[PDB]
């Protein structure tokens, strides 16, 4: 699949709002993932001791990680599909070291969409959500293809 330029601009216009405060958005997205799909937290040896939303919010180390995650995703989105170089290292680490199935990437995609819907109704109406869904679906399809090349079922 391929996004239109208009669809990319809807993606990038909401991401511009995320970048007012990437850390706060990152906290909201990973906490939403862990609340909605608690099995995902067990993949993080670094964070799986955290018991409550309040502990997650208070963790400076989690905050920092969420900034790393969202900045990596933002750099991918800014490539508008031309993200082969960015996807290589991430697909390798997530396949071989972290062992993150495609289903869990669906779950984090849901969390991203939820938080952007909540925080950004001015830039995340139906067309904008559809564009972000397409971008995240493209990202997941390309990761799944790389996982297969790397030997991971996903
Ligand atoms: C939008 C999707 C995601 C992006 C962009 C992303 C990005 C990153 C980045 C940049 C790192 C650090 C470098 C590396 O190890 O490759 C990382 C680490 C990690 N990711 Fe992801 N990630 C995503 C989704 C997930 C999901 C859904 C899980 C778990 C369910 C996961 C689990 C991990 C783990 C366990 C680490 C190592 C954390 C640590 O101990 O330092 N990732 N991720």
């Amino acid at each position: 699949m391929v996004l239109s330029e208009g669809e990319w601009q809807l993606v990038l216009h909401v991401w511009a709002k995320v970048e007012a405060d990437v850390a706060g958005h990152g906290q909201d997205i990973l906490i939403r993932l862990f609340k909605s799909h608690p099995e995902t937290l067990e993949k993080f040896d670094r964070f799986k001791h955290l018991k409550t939303e309040a502990e997650m919010k208070a963790s400076e180390d989690l905050k920092k990680h969420t900034v790393t995650v969202l900045t990596a995703l933002g750099a991918i989105l800014k490539k508008k599909g031309h993200h082969e170089a960015e996807l290589k290292p991430l697909a390798q680490s997530h396949a071989t070291k972290h062992k993150i199935p495609i289903k869990y990437l669906e779950f984090i995609s849901e969390a991203i969409i939820h938080v952007l819907h909540s925080r950004h109704p001015g830039d995340f109406g139906a067309d904008a959500q559809g564009a972000m869904n397409k971008a995240l679906e493209l990202f997941r399809k390309d990761i799944a293809a790389k996982y297969k090349e790397l030997g991971y079922q996903g």
